[PDB]
């Protein structure tokens, strides 16, 4: 449809502009026929998801890297992609101009976009807000009587998710997340700093404490939002710790555990909202899988937890097979599902990278590492920032797949869009992940997919500087003979027909 507008800033790949009457889109999606596949393809060099076709071949009689799909070869369903709407994020959004502020949901939530079907809707503030508050700051108030949305939700985020709604196709899920309680719920009194809920699980704080968490949706329902799952406490860890900056509200293990058995799980299930999903957890991956014994090994409040949530901090180094391998192993039947991840936010390391292809290849390496571990969907954390990688009311500031520059009224799209984009744009809610089998060691990372419709999706990254020509082997269907270039991510998408 329109092609990017490069722009380098120094860093080592270049970012798409976009503007008041400008921004880079796709044409409506289609299929090329059966026989027929298409790439679309990213490099460092400056190519941006650029569509391309080949022929499948009944032949092949090179003795190259042949990666063999194994569409029979079965593991998990995806649920979907996706960002944050947080404070910051609608800030920076609804600080450009009405046709930017299109162009860039677009970006994310239309077929001319990326195809995100996910958002993460913080339970009011958190480091990313510049107001600190939550929806019943007024004390003693356990009934809730005083719960109410400010205008961060009702000016600034609902709309901009129904904009995202009307914009999409594909049916949107919804993720709640909250960072802190009312202070006066909490052990310390404040946002921030190392406190828990007050008393116990079972007692009027935690049962207050859950059924906030009902009159949230019940608000957000009064809006004509709903939905599909919260967590039942963003990063609990963190309020475990002295003095910790920002938002919170720690719990253990097993104060989790105990919180969703007795409150949490019983308060959802005896409303309106019964269907809403609630993931434990919403943390990263060092916490497991002790997390998940000490709360799934518990009859009461396992049946309460319907996913594992899981924090990516893409800056650090942690172990995979021994957290989510082995969680998956012990906990089969309970969903991993990344809610957050983000890159930037070592306080040494510039907060943005206009145009750092190293920092979209981390994107989507940490992508295919989450595929290849069971996970069934991948959230991104704030959908914009500005350049300083704010606000953010700590200047706990990181970066964003797009970046506002309100004093041009122009917004720029990151390495990160795109690599994000090779997964979401190309993998409908439903799809499954599928075995994909290379025929020698090489270099490249990779992961097969089959559509609801039974049709096949392949993305290949190639983090190396090297050109790794490949076949791809679709047992069913035929070859496709192809190329990986150095510095590239490629998704190739191919319609599948038995015989
Ligand atoms: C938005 O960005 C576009 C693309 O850079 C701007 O349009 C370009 O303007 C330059 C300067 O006149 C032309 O040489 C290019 O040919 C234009 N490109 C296109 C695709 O039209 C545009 O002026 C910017 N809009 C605003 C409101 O600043
Ligand atoms: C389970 O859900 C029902 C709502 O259907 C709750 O019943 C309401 O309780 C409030 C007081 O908390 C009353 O003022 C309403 O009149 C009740 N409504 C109905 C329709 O019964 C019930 O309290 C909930 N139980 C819990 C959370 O333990
Ligand atoms: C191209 C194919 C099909 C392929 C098959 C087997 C192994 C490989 C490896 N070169 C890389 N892997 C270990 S991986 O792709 O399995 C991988 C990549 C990732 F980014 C995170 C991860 F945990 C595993 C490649
Ligand atoms: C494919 O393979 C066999 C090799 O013997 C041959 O019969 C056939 O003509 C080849 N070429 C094509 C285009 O199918
Ligand atoms: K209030
Ligand atoms: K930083």
């Amino acid at each position: 449809a329109r092609p990017c507008i490069p722009k380098s800033f120094g860093y080592s790949s270049v970012v798409c502009v976009c503007n008041a009457t400008y921004c880079d889109s796709f044409d409506p999606p289609t299929f090329p026929a059966l026989g027929t596949f298409s790439r679309y393809e990213s490099t460092r060099s400056g190519r941006r998801m650029e569509l391309s076709m080949g022929p499948i071949q009944a032949n092949h009689t090179g003795t190259g890297l042949l990666l063999t799909l194994q569409p029979e070869q079965k593991f998990q369903k995806v649920k979907g992609f996706g960002g944050a709407m947080t404070d910051a994020a609608a800030l920076n959004i609804l600080a450009l101009s009405p046709p930017a502020q299109n162009l860039l949901l677009k970006s994310y939530f239309s077929e001319e976009g990326i195809g995100y079907n996910i958002i993460r809707v913080p339970m009011a503030s958190c480091d990313f807000s510049i107001r600190t508050y939550t929806y019943a700051d007024t004390p003693d108030d356990f009934q809730l009587h005083n719960f109410s949305l400010p205008e961060e939700d009702t000016k600034l985020k609902i709309p901009l998710i129904h904009r995202a709604l009307q914009l999409a196709q594909r049916p949107v899920s919804l993720l709640a997340s909250p960072w802190t309680s009312p202070t006066w719920l909490k052990t310390n009194g404040a946002v921030n700093g190392k406190g828990s809920l007050k008393g116990q699980p079972g007692d009027i704080y935690h049962q207050t404490w859950a059924r906030y968490f009902v009159k949230f949706l019940d608000a957000y329902a009064e809006h004509k939002l709903q939905f599909w799952a919260v967590t039942a406490e963003n990063e609990p860890s963190a309020g475990l710790l002295s003095g910790y900056p920002f938002q919170c509200l720690g719990f253990t293990p097993e104060h989790q555990r105990d919180f969703i058995a007795r409150d949490l799980g019983p308060t959802l299930a005896n409303s309106t909202h019964h269907n809403v999903r609630l993931l434990m957890l919403d943390d990263q991956r060092l916490l497991l899988p002790h997390w998940a014994k000490v709360v799934l090994t518990d009859p009461e409040a396992a049946k309460y937890v319907h996913g594992i949530a899981v924090h990516w901090y893409l800056d650090f180094l942690a172990p995979a097979k021994a957290t989510l391998g082995e969680t998956h192993r012990l906990f089969p039947n309970t969903m991993l599902f990344a809610s957050e991840a983000c890159v930037g936010s070592k306080f040494w390391e510039q907060s943005v990278r206009l145009g750092s292809w190293d920092r979209g290849m981390q994107y989507s390496h940490s992508i295919i590492t989450n595929l290849l571990y069971h996970v069934v969907g991948w959230t991104d954390w704030n959908l914009a920032l500005n350049p300083e990688g704010g606000p953010n009311w700590v200047r706990n500031f990181v970066d964003s797949p797009i970046i506002v520059d309100i004093t041009k009224d122009t917004f720029y799209k990151q390495p990160m869009f795109y690599h994000l984009g090779h997964f979401s744009k190309f993998i409908p809610e439903g799809s499954q992940r599928v075995g994909l089998v290379a025929s020698q060691k090489n270099d490249l990372d990779a992961v097969a997919l089959m559509h609801p419709d039974g049709s096949a999706v392949v993305v290949v990254l190639n983090r190396s500087s090297k050109d790794v020509p490949l076949t791809i082997k679709d047992p069913a269907v035929g070859f496709l003979e192809t190329i990986s270039p150095g510095y590239s991510i490629h998704t190739y998408l191919w319609r599948r027909q038995h015989h």
